[PDB]
């Protein structure tokens, strides 16, 4: 079997590789890619997202969210806060300012270590979540607004015609944002472009040892766990890599650089933080091997995990069992 360890693999596509998205998927999976739960894929020289990023101040961030933590430096979880909305112009000079500017560091594993050191005493402001895209129209590969349909995939392979649309999301970070440990919704893939700015790190668990996360998570919230059987959806609880390997937790680690891509594969947990100031967007995506993992995704129905539209679809028809009590929450 390819990639027993699970590493997180890098992908270096060609220009003539990088034309046909679903096969490229395909073949990092026939490498092993998915095992980890996470890849890079660094697009071949030729490409670009768009021209210039010197237009994109006007962009609203209609409700930003400070993240406050609670708990201690390496297990800690987030709420957040509304905040009055802001423009991307307002936003990064926000980020660049002595408040929330990213500290001085020698390198990334400096900065690391002062994220996990220092993330609780602080409560930065994340744009997530914003409805749109910033690649071209023109730009033809990898365009995350162009994708084929997670609804198309499930008529495709089950014959099912459902309603629903899916379209991508903007991100507007800066230093010490976080994103908590998460699988995606329904267990999909995800694929994330860091378009602009400042690095994102990332922590994932192999697919395989999921369920290793989600009882140390039971474990070191047990109050959480009380009140939902699937309270990672919630996407708020944070557990840092000292605690982990405390814990014999397998997972990976990996730095992504503005324009690079990210996947996520089916039922890989994985939480980080930014750097600094950036701009990223992301969506999610299904392959034919999706299918068995959305079969058989937990559910929040505690009802703080409020999703999509699109996702009632999911659950109506993979998970036509768990329905109504999903549909209560
Ligand atoms: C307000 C919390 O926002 C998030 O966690 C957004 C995010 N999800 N994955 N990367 N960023
Ligand atoms: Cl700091
Ligand atoms: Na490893
Ligand atoms: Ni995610
Ligand atoms: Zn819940």
């Amino acid at each position: 079997a390819q990639n027993p360890n699970c590493n997180i693999m890098i992908f270096h596509p060609t220009k003539e590789e990088f034309n046909d998205f679903d096969k490229y998927i395909a073949y990092m999976e026939s490498q092993g890619a998915h095992r980890a739960g996470l890849a890079k894929i660094i697009p071949p020289k030729e490409w670009k997202a768009r021209e210039t990023y010197d237009n994109i101040s006007e962009i609203l961030i209609a409700t930003p969210l400070q993240q406050v933590a609670s708990g201690r430096a390496g297990v800690f979880t987030q709420y957040h806060k509304k905040k009055k909305a802001m423009t991307v112009g307002e936003y990064r000079h926000l980020a660049n300012s002595k408040k929330y500017q990213t500290p001085p560091h020698q390198n990334f594993e400096d900065l690391e270590r002062k994220y996990w050191k220092n993330r609780i005493y602080n409560s930065p402001i994340y744009g997530a979540d914003i409805s749109g895209s910033l690649f071209d129209e023109n730009t033809k590969q990898w365009n995350l607004g162009h994708l084929g349909t997670i609804q198309d995939l499930l008529e495709k392979e089950c014959g099912v015609v459902i309603e629903g649309v899916n379209t991508p999301y903007l991100y507007f970070g800066m230093w010490k944002t976080t994103f908590a440990w998460h699988t995606e919704d329904m267990d999909l893939y995800s694929i994330n472009y860091l378009h602009l700015g400042e690095p994102k790190t990332w922590y994932v668990v192999p697919p395989e040892h999921g369920q290793r996360l989600e009882r140390l998570a039971r474990e070191l919230f047990p109050g959480s766990s009380r009140g939902c059987g699937a309270f990672l959806r919630h996407k708020v609880a944070l557990i840092s890599p000292t605690v982990l390997k405390e814990n014999g937790i397998p997972f990976n680690r990996i730095t992504q650089e503005a324009g690079e891509f990210m996947v996520t594969f089916p039922y890989g947990y994985h939480a980080g933080f930014n750097h600094g100031f950036n701009c990223a967007e992301a969506i999610n995506f299904a392959t034919p091997r999706w299918i068995d993992y959305g079969k058989m995704a937990s559910q929040c129905s505690c009802g703080e995990a409020r999703v999509t539209f699109s996702m009632d679809a999911f659950v109506r028809i993979l998970q036509p069992e768990r329905y109504d009590l999903w549909k209560r929450g």
